[PDB]
């Protein structure tokens, strides 16, 4: 399944190993200025973003929208796009491709399908991430148009964890770390990684909020039993390579709380103690929507691993070269563009809930 | 969203506080033997959690087959069930019917749809559980059909962890504790909040395991990019009522690792390890598939309760009559049909994955 | 797949031949009222009410609501149903239960399923045309709060055409025929056929327009280039039993035209002529839609057939007893209310399109 | 809805103005030897058959394979395809590019989206036919793996109707013709339409047949009641372009029979006629499927025409220059691509049917 998400819909042209890869997103109403600033911005922070960097003009990816726009105004037709890469000519970063590296996909693929594929070029991953990265800026555009936004930023690198939260402190942070007095500690130990040829796993955290200060988000995102709002942001996590589990609000300390700790109250308006992490009942309440993604060390490591090969023979698989010490970083950026296009679907699905609104739209127009 | 499922899509016919709930299984294949003691056994583990400590009742909710099966056998045709429910003359054990009970979504209902809804029956879900472990149980047909069986136990209440689990012990365990050791402190957690009125969290513990003793579960079930296994059991999992949290294998706990730690080596034939849960790279990988599902204490308890109402008033929520202390214990049992459910259809999806499969189909016959 | 529609979603529980069918409507707008006395009428159109008739009640089947709704109004949730068919005794109607009756699914089943499985009873459509027709009141409730209207009659039998249509005429019409000029040459060719044991074909003519004089239906309903308004027409219509034919507007006489005499021009108002039959590009331009379905006559006849067993040996038909003579008219009755639920699933998915829709219903609703 | 199919899913960029047009086709087996030869001369087909042609790998067509191939082969993932075209220098055909073009979908996208954007490029058109063509290539190879073929060809032009029908000479006839004893009547009637500055209609036929041993295709295909085979097929044809009306077997013919003269009877050998076009019940029924395609004129003519503007303005559109005089000829091609697509799909689906068919792949694996 090539496809996510109900109305909106992001079709990806899957893994490969060309020079170009695309997408395609399908359900965008038409007169949503598209902001090509912040879809640039957004490719660039995908890459990590650190201190230090050259225009991505003649660095990396550009996006190209081959379709769905009219005089930068989406036309409401599907969107596509492409993303051109590569460049220079590598050297091998690992001896006979023929086996299947730990912790990796190869071994699934290779039974599922068969075929002994796979190549260099960051494998499954990494390319994958442009293309949800792309989608998800456009989903900004739609919930910006009602006064929503998402953010995120790292409260964890190898278990050492964030106290207070700045989503701004991350956005210009190398690890776009949350608390800036653990930052240099969690920037340790990413060093420690890279020095000793290993990685580490992270954790991040996800929000998404009214532009206007105090303001609720919509109240009813969501759609029945088998489409809940937490449902829909837990499948698109957990989708994501690397993350092994997935938590609303209080999230794992729930299971630890008792009704008369935990269990919420209202007034008028939305909920105070933000535990349910914005979702009651498996629809928005109006309170942030708080997310938590844990990632687990990245798989590639420049170290000698047992494994087998393609034959099934025991071999050693050695990767040499640099290597990610730590997805939850690049991560977190794509499972802020996840929860951008589940609530973008969300918000559109909605639109069928009340009989008032069909009257609204066709009855007053 | 009525249904879940792509090629096995269970459909229902939602909350609703009448004596008939329906659903629909579509998708089974044809000559599946219909084992209508595995069916009404599955229904019986359902209650088990809530006044019926061994000697569990049993004059409760009969289940019709009104389609799909013909001499104890499937069809290949929808299979249509009605279960048939309640009884007596409903006295307490509730409150006001113009409040939207203490965390409760019928504050989110009402926005999204606007109707003054809403009664007993354990507001919901139940019903809904009723249906899911219904389906699920043709899902175990299915699945036993190749080898594959699901299974559930609790490892934890009240923060009280089990150390060694026992999925056999569990089936005969009033609270389905999965450690004999922890298990007389985990009731008495229980019953302190049932003498308290109160509730606590749970943590339940699902797995898929190859019946064949000693024998792995297919590898490669899961789809494309959008339709991961892991995600697609987040998903279903997540959308469970009072769950927060989902973990897979190593869970939360693969955010602490290095990579050197976590990457699960292999040997002559198999993994040495299986913090991956069964799941890499969003496919099965053979070893068993692992997911911790995290409930939050019950929202209504006998104690009184504060929240709000339908016209953001006053109102009280002094709720006579006992209520569930832990949701977690009859979560477990749905969140293993639920299993079986994602399993099932995985299972069909991939009959397409190799072109040699449609070969020995269809020119092999 | 038992579900038909994108958004408003109608389920059913299939092929059966129990006493009771059940189907559920998914996707239907909270605060519509429940128009009871429409859904009977509906229920008693189906029949393909001739002459003289009793009190629908104590007669045939009754829709039994088992959710979805409160307080005669939609709740936006699943509205679920049942119907409960016939009880008191029987008669014959049959022959050999292991041959494959010619023009029937007998065959395909048999070896798509392999189970055997084949009685009388209406053997099917009967049961499925029930639970469209009463899906399809639901979906009439719909398009009535936003002014439009569906309508259908008999413009052929066995070759003998309408030259006029008179929609009130064909309500009240034994055969619901729209030209009173053709009728008894209509109800004559249905005599002759029942008179020799014989079926034959027929065309019925259905048309959706707005309930105010004159004024335009919604322009742009349909969905991009899957899912367009005449393709989704095209896939209800077709799927009908009995259906080898559909067209839209001018239909199949479209190819025998030049551009210059089948191009309908445009004032201000709008368009000159419908050749186009309402539908201009895959959506809705604004005039009637104009669908013609055409049946071939009822397989089951009161005469030999040759065909064969089970077993591949040739045996003799003979379907004993009385039969549909013609189910063109029947199912003029169904197709209005697919067209009804294809429109309707149009409207919802439609409210998607413009940005302005959305900041309507969020920034000011 | 920019995709296509259940399984077997193609998805497009959308109609776009650009050089470049795309498509991802998902759910395509692994293991399937890519038929360049064969993707290269559907694309040749799509534009016509004229006697006196330009070499390929110029001009236009050339289809750049960006996923889902591995030397040669599917592999399993998304196979994703570029479509290049447009160069420097044209002819000319541009004035006043704000009106409604009659019988163009102008209107409807205008008023659907609010957007103008039909420029030139014939609007579109052929541009998403060259995505279907593309992924008919593709549904083709899988269906030669188990012996199925799609083929097709034109019966009528202008009202000059086929008597019989020659597959073969179809094939290099410049107008796709069908019976070449009618051909040069049906090529004047295209020499009289460009002559007369106008445009004709036209009848595609298509046919898919088994080339197995047993010359019968799988019975079976097609599923449930809401995705029968005939359902889809007419789905997919009347969405394209200029489709005004969809015939299975004897199509608008069967409603003018008896059931005596219209039932398909069998014997020891199988059906003895085919007036079914090998769909029964909603399934194949193992003999030919015939499908017939009324297309309405090229709506292009350059003749003035009376039509309004974007703001209601009364206007002439004249369209200057040559145009397609009978679109139905390229449409044949691309009828028989959907023909395959849905046929691909159907063989995939039709893989959950039987028990023994998850035994084979799974237990005797
Ligand atoms: C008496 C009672 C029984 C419940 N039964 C279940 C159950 O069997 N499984 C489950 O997952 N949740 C169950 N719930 C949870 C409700 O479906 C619902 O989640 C809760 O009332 C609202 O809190 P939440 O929406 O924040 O989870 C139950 C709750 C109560 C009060
Ligand atoms: C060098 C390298 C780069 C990676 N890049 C990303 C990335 O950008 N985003 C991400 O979410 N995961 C990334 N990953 C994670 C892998 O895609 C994933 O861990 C692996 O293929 C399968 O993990 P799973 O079995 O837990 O699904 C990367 C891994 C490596 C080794
Ligand atoms: C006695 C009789 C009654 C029928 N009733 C209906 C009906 O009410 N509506 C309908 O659409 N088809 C009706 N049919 C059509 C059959 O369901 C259908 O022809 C058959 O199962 C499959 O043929 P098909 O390939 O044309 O769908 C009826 C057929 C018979 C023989
Ligand atoms: C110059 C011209 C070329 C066309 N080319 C094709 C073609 O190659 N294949 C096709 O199926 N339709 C083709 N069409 C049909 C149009 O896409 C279509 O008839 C019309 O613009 C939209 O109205 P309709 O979709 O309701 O038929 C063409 C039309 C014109 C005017």
């Amino acid at each position: 399944m090539n496809t996510l998400g109900r109305f909106l819909r992001l079709t990806t042209f899957g893994e490969s190993h060309g020079d170009v890869i695309g997408g395609v997103l399908d359900g965008m109403p038409s007169g949503i200025k598209i902001d090509y600033a912040l879809l640039e911005n957004e490719m660039k922070r995908r890459q990590g973003g650190r201190n230090v960097f050259i225009t991505p003009r003649k660095e990396d990816d550009k996006v190209e929208i081959t379709s769905g726009v009219f005089e930068d105004f989406s036309t409401g037709t599907p969107i596509g796009f492409l993303i051109h890469n590569q460049r220079a000519r590598s050297k091998d970063y690992d001896n006979i491709k023929n086996l299947f590296r730990p912790s990796h996909a190869d071994f699934t693929y290779f039974h599922k399908y068969g075929i002994r594929d796979f190549r260099g070029g960051g494998r499954s991953s990494a390319r994958e991430s442009a293309i949800r990265v792309a989608a998800g800026a456009f989903a900004k555009m739609l919930l910006r148009e009602i006064g929503i936004v998402c953010e995120s930023g790292i409260i964890e690198i190898g278990g050492i964890k964030a106290k207070n939260y700045d989503f701004n402190h991350a956005l210009k942070s190398e690890i776009f770390a949350l608390d800036e007095e653990q930052e240099e500690a969690q920037k340790t130990a990413i060093q420690n990684a890279i020095k000793n040829h290993d990685s580490i796993g992270g954790v991040a955290l996800i929000r998404a909020r009214s532009i206007k200060t105090n303001q609720k988000l919509p109240i009813g995102l969501g759609q029945g039993l088998y489409a809940k709002l937490d449902a829909k942001i837990a499948e698109a996590m957990m989708g994501l390579n690397g993350v092994k589990a997935v938590e609303i609000g209080k999230g794992v300390e729930s299971s630890l709380l008792k009704g008369s700790e935990y269990n919420d109250l209202m007034d008028q308006k939305g909920f105070l103690s933000n535990r349910s992490g914005g979702v009651l009942g498996g629809m928005s309440n109006g309170e942030e929507i708080i997310v938590r993604v844990h990632f687990k060390p990245t798989p590639s490591i420049f170290q000698p691993q047992r494994t087998i090969d393609i034959n099934g023979n025991e071999c050693e698989c050695l990767l040499k070269g640099r290597h990610d010490p730590c997805i939850a970083i690049r991560g977190s950026v794509v499972c802020e563009s996840l929860l951008a296009l589940v609530l973008a679907d969300m918000v559109l699905l909605n639109l069928t809930s009340k009989i008032e609104y069909l009257k609204t739209i066709y009855n007053e127009n």
